[PDB]
């Protein structure tokens, strides 16, 4: 019924900022792929990503990671009013500073052993006023943009002039921190967390719906499997990807 | 890179102030042996010893014992900067005081009971303000250095006279003494302790480093065998020998 068409999913293929569409309707948004794309977010807030193509994508969803889901402070299973329009315009020397508690990571240059490798050949879309995380070394950190001189939003290229600032800042509280666990960081594939995601959709992502009708949802859980096998990662990664609060006896 | 060339290490083979020194390159410092050789402790301290070779040593590191290194407070694994100058100055009658507690082993003649084979044909050289170790008679004791003649050190022969004095007097609390047991005080070369060594090496003799980078060091370890096996020694003598402040529970 005219329905946007945007829903948000976890993302197995590892991407930085790219994105899976389905194939069974291409020409209802119509991008070819690698063009500049709206995503919108809550609160006041969009996302710019890049698109490819899944056979193995559903008709009904989409590949999207952690650092947008984030940024956009969308979450699993919700859906967020998304648009196509091609353009992007250039921009310069993008400006960058540490974020949160996290830093002390690089000594010296930190551009050379974080910047160079990423923003390479990429071309990855950058915003003003979100994080993004860049491996390396044996641990990761975030660089917030806080000003870059185009907007609303750049493409980035190698022949711009490199500006360094690397003193941290606190980050807002309200925002959900990139290390705190999430579905990605649960590894092993044993598609049985997918039976828990089942269980906890719509109790803890739908408070709201079961006052207004009579069903039981599962008030306990037991989670059972010898020590180190993950089983307080799938607690502390249900309640970091839907919002609820993790208590812990 | 230029590098000094000096590693510490602990040494197998048993030794008043020897020393080896790899074969697979003589010729960059280049002594020939038995050649007065300065050695660059920590705080402004300095040592002097006698080297010799061994085909098993490592192209890497330094063989050198525990009062030597006590003297220096220097560590094993930790690198001290080294240079040979040849030359060496003879010396009188080298004067010596009992330090810290430990005392009332002699009664009478002390270097009777002490001094003679070891000074005999030895050629060891003394320095100032240092502590050396004497063995015999079922007790070790230790003679300070205070007052020596010719300086900054002097080779010793048995052309000089013998001054007596034989009278306590503290030593520094901040001194590590050499009657808390390190490695040379456990036995039975199992080999099983140097695994102990891969496990402590980096987290308590190098602290700082854990917060600079993301791993995980081991919490605990249980060391199990039947009692009397020297369970208790490998942890005092781990704690000894990185320095490390050892509770008991
Ligand atoms: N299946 C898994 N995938 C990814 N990481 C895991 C997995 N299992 C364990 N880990 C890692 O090792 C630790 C497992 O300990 P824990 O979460 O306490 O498991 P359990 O609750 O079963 O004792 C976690 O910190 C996690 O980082
Ligand atoms: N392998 C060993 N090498 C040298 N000395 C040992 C060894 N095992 C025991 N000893 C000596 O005997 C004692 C062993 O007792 P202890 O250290 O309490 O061992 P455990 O912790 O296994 O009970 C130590 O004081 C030590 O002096």
């Amino acid at each position: 019924n005219r329905p946007n068409r945007l829903i948000v999913d976890e993302a197995i293929n590892e991407d930085n900022s790219v994105v899976s569409l389905s194939q069974p309707k291409m020409d209802e948004l119509q991008l070819f792929r690698g063009d500049t794309v709206l995503l919108k977010g809550k609160k006041r807030r969009e996302a710019v990503c890049i698109v490819l193509s899944d056979d193995t994508c559903s008709d009904e969803k989409i590949r999207m990671n952690r650092v947008v889901r984030n940024n956009l402070r969308v979450r699993l299973g919700d859906v967020i009013s998304i648009q196509p329009c091609p353009d992007v315009k250039y921009g310069k020397r993008i400006h960058v500073l540490p974020i949160d508690d996290t830093v002390e990571g690089i000594t010296g240059n930190l551009f050379e052993v974080y910047l160079k490798p990423y923003f390479l050949e990429a071309y990855r879309p950058i915003r003003k006023g979100d994080i993004f995380l860049v491996r390396g070394g044996m641990r990761a950190v975030e660089f917030k943009v806080v000003e870059t001189d185009p907007s609303p939003y750049c493409i980035v290229a190698p022949d711009t002039v490199i500006h360094c600032e690397g003193e941290p800042i606190k980050r807002e509280d309200e925002e959900e921190s990139l290390n705190e666990v999430g579905y990605d960081d649960i590894g092993g594939c044993r598609k049985q967390l997918a039976q828990i995601k089942e269980m906890v959709e719509l109790p803890l992502r739908h408070p709201a719906l079961f006052k207004a009708i009579g069903v039981k949802p599962p008030r306990g859980i037991l989670l059972y499997g010898p020590p180190g096998t993950g089983k307080t990662l799938i607690a502390r990664a249900v309640a970091n990807e839907t919002g609820a609060f993790f208590f812990l006896i």
